[PDB]
C-alpha cells in the first residue's frame, strides 16, 4: 500500500539494523517485556529473567531476538509482496502461541522505539512514517489470517 520511496526509507533503515541483529534484537526485546510485562508470560523460557541485566546477559533471548528480525526483515524486503513468508507466522502465533494483535501493536511499538533511539540521523518523520505504515500492512496481513484460521 506503500510508495516505492517509502520501501526505501523502510530499507534503508532496516540496513542499519542488519548491521547489529543481535543488539537490535536485544533492545527490541527487552523494550517490550519492560513496557508491558504482561507479553512476558507467553515466553514460559524467559518468564525467569528478574532484571535487565539478567535479560542482557540471557544466550537464549538474543538468539530469539535474532530470529524475530531475521523473519521481520525477510517479509519487509518483499515490499508487501510477502503471502509465502507471511502465512507461516501467522499459522503459529494464531495456532501454538496465541498472540494477539495488540501484542504486535506493542512490538511495533518498540521496534520504532529503538531505531529512533540508535537512529536518529536515518529515523526521521518521514522515514518513521513509512516504516510505520510498513508494520501496519504487516499487521493488517497477520490479523486476516488470523480469522481464517479462527483466531481473531
Ligand atoms: C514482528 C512480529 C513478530 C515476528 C516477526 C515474530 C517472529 C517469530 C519467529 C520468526 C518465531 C520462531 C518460530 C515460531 O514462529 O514459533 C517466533 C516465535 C515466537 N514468538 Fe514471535 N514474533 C513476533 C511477535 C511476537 C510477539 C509480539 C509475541 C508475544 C508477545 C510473540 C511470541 C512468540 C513466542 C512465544 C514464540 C516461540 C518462542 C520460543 O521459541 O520458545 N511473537 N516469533
Amino acid at each position: 500500500v506503500l510508495s516505492e520511496g517509502e520501501w526505501q526509507l523502510v530499507l534503508h533503515v532496516w540496513a542499519k539494523v542488519e548491521a547489529d541483529v543481535a543488539g537490535h534484537g536485544q533492545d527490541i526485546l527487552i523494550r517490550l517485556f519492560k513496557s508491558h510485562p504482561e507479553t512476558l508470560e507467553k515466553f514460559d523460557r524467559f518468564k525467569h529473567l528478574k532484571t535487565e541485566a539478567e535479560m542482557k546477559a540471557s544466550e537464549d533471548l538474543k538468539k530469539h531476538g535474532v530470529t524475530v528480525l531475521t523473519a521481520l526483515g525477510a517479509i519487509l524486503k518483499k515490499k508487501g509482496h510477502h503471502e509465502a513468508e507471511l502465512k507461516p507466522l501467522a499459522q503459529s502465533h494464531a495456532t501454538k502461541h496465541k498472540i494477539p494483535i495488540k501484542y504486535l501493536e506493542f512490538i511495533s511499538e518498540a521496534i520504532i522505539h529503538v531505531l529512533h533511539s540508535r537512529h536518529p540521523g536515518d529515523f526521521g518523520a518521514d522515514a518513521q512514517g513509512a516504516m510505520n505504515k510498513a508494520l501496519e500492512l504487516f499487521r493488517k496481513d497477520i490479523a486476516a489470517k488470523y480469522k481464517e484460521l479462527g483466531y481473531q
